[PDB]
């Protein structure tokens, strides 16, 4: 339903699209292009005004019945091919396909992670992209940096303290295991920003997913109360394009659909200037329900104890 | 997850709940209660302190580990008795319960009545409430009007006219069909109000709800288009309390987790001052998915030739 016109009006995230592909005609002209998770189409539109011989698009939504008709009414019923299906249950790509030059695909979930199709981009790859096939997008980058929310964390967690009298610190826990969806602003940053994951579609394998471990690493700018961490991803088209084409998901430019997700600590940092915060972060499927996505941190400020804690994506 | 957090901080029906219950500890003082949907057992925390001698809650969560642990914290195990389960698969109440004195629920959803367990307390009702018993609330009734939403209407619905350059006119039939929740202001508001349905817990019947058929009819008091229909409903604890209890999810107060729905119209309609706006409003759950919500609407302006508009809740 309305899930199409949130990433439609996405400005950051479809222009990003639109300028990758219709910018490098060169690149599309006469190619065999598949689309993955094509919903309403515009990408596959995108890629049929920029020269392709074929466009494939799959998505298993009933959504593509209306998408054809999009198709049709802007005059490329004969260059795009819509398939109402998982990728996982394609036999053969229609017209005789069983290559493809170019994958275009929206993979990105909440977090990068959280509910991704990225596995079902790596199939398709693995399946029909050809030798130097290019993938829009292909990289994507995780940031992380801690951040001053004292009026956030009181309303979202102390909240449970006293609830009309009531004690329900029992849900405490379990409102701090929540990462948080939501906008930040800027000015509540107050560490440097740590790179802390880098997913390159051209090579990454499916069995490197089970389980990423990775670092990260920042330093604290003020004298300051850290409450959360921040964490937001860029996306670039790198292989393929022209120039690269890149977007982000962070606080310092327009927003998007996917916001930026916020981390509550159980314990408030007192930051001091050029105080340095380093650690791991561990991000896997969750054993009991596989759509969730458990994140583990273990962090120290300055060399301190080890400070950990847990959170569940659900 | 952060479901029962949006009820709880709905302060507009929680202290309508609170209110209705701890004014009333003459009326709850030693009798049994049952709350249908407990969740983090806040009304049951509610009916305990009222004096109740046994609160029995039901939910199918498992919230109810949780919960538990809240009524131990608060000191109400000995009173509070927790169930993990659909009603309608619960064999006996505990403690040899056979009737109850007062049914706790909140039920209403969407428009009332999408993805509402009305008919879950209706059951509960019939095999447990014993004669004269109490439910709170009891009573909710739906209201409609018309109103200008110029601004909303073309950023929602003639959006699909032209998306970067493509016509995707397609999609409009279904973009209207769809109502939306969202808040109003009352400034949008140009005619008098209609309340259209009234819902009676003490008398309905579960075949009464397989198809609703009701009338409307409001009045323009301006010179003006009207771009949608807007609705919203009261509800009322009416019998039981001393004296009645009631919160509203309209546009002319505080706003509550349910905003309230709008009905985009396919046609604007030229209102003068005085033209009479009446029809039919039907609702039935939906043939082919049964989550879903059927809203059919055929009225007149002025006597004039029939309007009709579908919606389906989904
Ligand atoms: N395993 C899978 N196989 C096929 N389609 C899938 C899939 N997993 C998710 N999808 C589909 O992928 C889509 C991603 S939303 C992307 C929408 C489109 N690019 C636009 O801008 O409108 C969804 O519509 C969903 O139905
Ligand atoms: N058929 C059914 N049987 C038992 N519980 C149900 C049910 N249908 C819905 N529910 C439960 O009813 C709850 C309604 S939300 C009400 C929450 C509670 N009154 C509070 O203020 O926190 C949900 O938690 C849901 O799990």
């Amino acid at each position: 339903f309305g899930i199409h016109e949130e990433m439609l009006k996405d400005g950051i995230r479809t222009n990003a699209y639109k300028n990758a592909i219709l910018q490098n005609k060169h690149l599309f002209k006469d190619k065999v292009v598949l689309d993955i998770g094509c919903g309403t189409g515009i990408l596959c539109l995108f890629a049929a005004k920029a020269g392709a011989k074929r466009v494939i698009g799959i998505d298993m939504s009933d959504i593509i019945d209306k998408a054809r008709q999009i198709v049709s009414d802007n005059g490329y019923s004969h260059v795009i091919e819509l398939i109402k299906g998982k990728v996982e249950d394609i036999a053969q790509l229609p017209f005789g396909i069983e290559k493809v030059d170019i994958i275009i695909s929206e993979w990105m979930g909440y977090f990068l992670l959280y509910e991704s199709m990225l596995q079902t981009v790596l199939s398709a790859r693995d399946r029909w992209l050809r030798p130097g096939g290019y993938l829009f997008p292909d990289k994507c980058t995780m940031y992380i940096c801690g951040i001053e929310d004292s009026e956030y964390k009181r309303d979202k967690i102390d909240f449970w303290d006293n609830v009309y009298g009531f004690n329900f610190s029992a849900i405490k826990a379990d409102a701090l295991r929540e990462p948080l969806v939501d906008f930040v602003e800027s000015q509540q940053i107050i560490t440097t920003q740590s790179k802390f994951l880098e997913i390159d579609l051209n090579t990454i394998q499916p069995e490197d997913l089970k389980q990423i471990t990775t670092s990260f690493e920042f330093t604290s700018q003020y004298q300051e109360y850290c409450q959360a961490f921040v964490a937001w991803f860029d996306c670039v088209f790198s292989r393929g394009p022209h120039k690269p084409v890149e977007f982000s998901t962070g606080p310092f430019t327009e927003g998007t659909h996917w916001k930026q997700t916020v981390f509550y600590l159980e314990n408030d940092l007192p930051l001091k200037p050029n105080d340095v915060i380093k650690g791991t972060i561990t991000i896997s499927q969750n054993k009991s329900n596989h759509r969730d996505l458990d994140i583990s941190m273990k962090y120290t400020v300055n060399g301190g104890a080890v400070i950990s804690q847990d959170y569940i994506m659900r």
